[PDB]
């Protein structure tokens, strides 16, 4: 059938054989049949969701068949035959739950090479399939090997720099896609979407499954799942909600350390320092004379509203 | 007499031999006097709290007095006397006022592997024995060498990378301690006590003799001095204040960009963004009828209290 | 006339002969008519402000023409000399809007070094001049030559740590001035003023043409132009913002503030309060009400206590 994705990495195994993680240097969203059909007897793919180990040897044959067919692909596959690192082919018949750590890694790369925005694809149980890692200066290294390559680096009067403990890396460390800037790379995650035109400066964090349909000026926190639309600045400190889709819409604007807690439609303004969730009372003002006083949920989605609090009486306004 | 500590370390010195830093891997609490009657003479240890150097021929004399007594420490010992770096004995009779920066670099490490708790050891005068440093991809580097070892770097097309200047290099430098996470290690100082089922996100911040019993999901900043309880979780770039010992209980809930300078009890809630002082003047409710004005610092360590903001007129509230 | 600047870079280029980066060990501001006397026909500079890529060959010469007229420049050219690296001489008659890529590294690196203050220095239009570089531990990378490499050291099982994409690199990979603390140097820009005894938290950031005057703990954000005045303590995660933004002398801030007004000398700003010059504030004097003014009119005045009556939601302020 039409495969949904497809992807030739190279990753880590630790001692027992567990996978790491897995770079894809090139992912392919939606293979065309002639590739898949040149790589499939090679591999021993037949059907469904499948991570399958393939050796050094199956690299040139691979090279070879999509010589003709996909130059880009078939040129990555003679790098990968000399690695010095396992291999995985990753074909994906359908978009479904992932299965494998690899399979995990892949779908985090189709939204970082932004192949896929968020929502797009299933990530259910992803949690479970990305281990725990120390993220360190020569790579991925487990957790129970760990403390062993710290000492002997040691003795060489060198350094095992740990710069992260968690189950996902850093974006920048897999893809950097065009157009961006990220001033501090720690603060995005593989699998966070960083839409053309987007900077995120030191305070910007975005995660998983979220980002920027770009540009923007992004120096808040971009919570999984919650997506923000094209020609909106997130002010330094501020926060998204981490249930209804949260999301922000295009145009809008976001004060420093302001948290959003609902959807926010095209063209909204938020003051600095205001937070705003569900049952968040608001006196909804208009032309500024009230009319009368609703929660933030009524609200969400829209557009051209003005959050403020009133700085005598401490009152959270909404002007149309 | 009963050791309070020991811990065979390898460091870095600079060119007049001044110690910037130590890494104990296997620091012991309570030493038993097998180890250290069978470790003294060899050092030439007699009493008090001494950082005693010695030499690649007493490492091979060390491990061989401490095989049949303790196998890791012999096994590290053997592993040290390999090395290209400095080596330090850290023989602690009591625990007092650090004297030594081999000293104070141990304390960091009882801290950081949970071997103590915070508050528990004594860090009185810990600050002018921790050299301010540059920590490289390196190492450690004395400031009146580095611009010249930065130069060199160029030169070759190279980095010489200066990730902090600073008197407390990060705890992953030296440790991860068993089921944790920490998205950003840059934020978590050596001395950090980070408790088993702890994850501390890329906006959570953990000072030194500071930290978390565990579990919990610190994405604020704990300050110095500052415990946490378990299963207590802090928001997105919420403040503990860093004078009565401020601490957190257990079950707490801290909301985003929240401040807490008074200790909250067991299973406390604070609304976020909320900021509360010992001098705050809180309208306690009851079962949401008023009571009295009093202030925060007289509901210090009360369980299952509600700090919030009425959003429509400012006032602050807790909700028994 | 007398030079406003020269300093001797090792730089980093792509392919299309790209200028990325460059690292001035010594800038000199107003260099003395003698060095200069001696290195200009050597580099072939003639006047105005000149980039001067130059050779090893010339470095041996340059080092030359120095020695017995400044040590300390003489032994940086012989290092040069032996450089695998292209090097450029940066030669500024005047402080006037920078012109090339050479140019604003260094007048980045005189903040840095804290040889100018902020605003001291002619920063205009530098951005374009800033090329888009990936900051790895290898150097700085052509964005479009990355990916390429990125693959290559996962073949070795290395890695190619992207640690910054980014116009501006850490402040710390080309120096890093005396009596300073910085606790995540990713946080302070090249470009930044941190006055001796400041230490920068890892909460703490400072952009570049901003910084302090020392010393100070900066546990906040210091955007562009925002100059901090000696003493003053800046709370974890506070903001600072046309009027140039300033926070005086011994002052302040508590976690979470916002500062949109120049702060006067020792000025008091309480934990999560938001101050711009529309925030209207109930005036008290010696703790009774005078009057409701905007932060505007309080903007520069010394010894001010801003506060959020706990009662009320109102914003005060005790002088």
């Amino acid at each position: 059938q039409s495969l949904f994705s497809l992807a030739f990495g190279v990753g880590t195994q630790n001692r027992q054989e567990a996978w790491l993680e897995v770079f894809y240097a090139l992912p392919l969203l939606k293979p065309s049949s002639e590739i898949v059909a040149a790589v499939a007897p090679i591999l021993g793919y037949a059907a469904g969701n499948q991570a399958l180990t393939f050796t050094s040897q199956q690299a040139y044959q691979l090279a070879d068949a999509l010589k003709g067919i996909d130059a880009a692909q078939s040129a990555l596959l003679s790098r990968l035959a000399e690695s010095q690192k396992p291999l995985v082919a990753t074909l994906l018949a359908e978009d479904a739950a992932p299965s494998s750590t690899a399979e995990a890694y892949l779908k985090l790369h189709l939204l970082s090479h932004r192949l896929v925005k968020p929502h797009a694809v299933n990530l259910s149980g992803i949690f479970p399939l990305l281990p725990n890692v120390a993220w360190t200066n020569i790579g991925a290294v487990d957790l129970a090997e760990l403390a062993e390559l710290q000492l002997e680096a040691r003795l060489k009067g060198k350094l095992l720099e740990v710069f992260s403990v968690d189950k996902f890396p850093k974006m920048t460390d897999y893809v950097v896609p065009a157009g961006v800037r990220i001033a501090d790379t720690a603060r995005v995650r593989l699998g966070a979407y960083i839409g053309e035109g987007t900077t995120v400066m030191h305070e910007g964090f975005v995660n998983f499954n979220a980002g920027t349909e770009g540009p923007g000026m992004i120096e808040g926190r971009v919570s999984a799942g919650v997506f923000v639309g094209k020609g909106s600045d997130l002010g330094g400190g501020c926060s998204t909600m981490g249930n209804i889709v949260i999301s922000v819409g295009e145009g809008c604007l976001i004060g420093a350390n302001a948290g959003i807690g609902i959807p926010l439609g095209d063209r909204n303004i938020v003051e600095a320092g205001l937070y705003i969730t569900a049952g968040t009372k608001v006196a909804l003002l208009d032309e500024n004379a009230l009319v009368k006083v609703v929660k933030a949920r009524d609200l969400a989605g829209q557009p051209d509203l003005l959050f403020r609090r009133n700085s005598q009486n401490g009152a959270v306004e909404c002007k149309t």
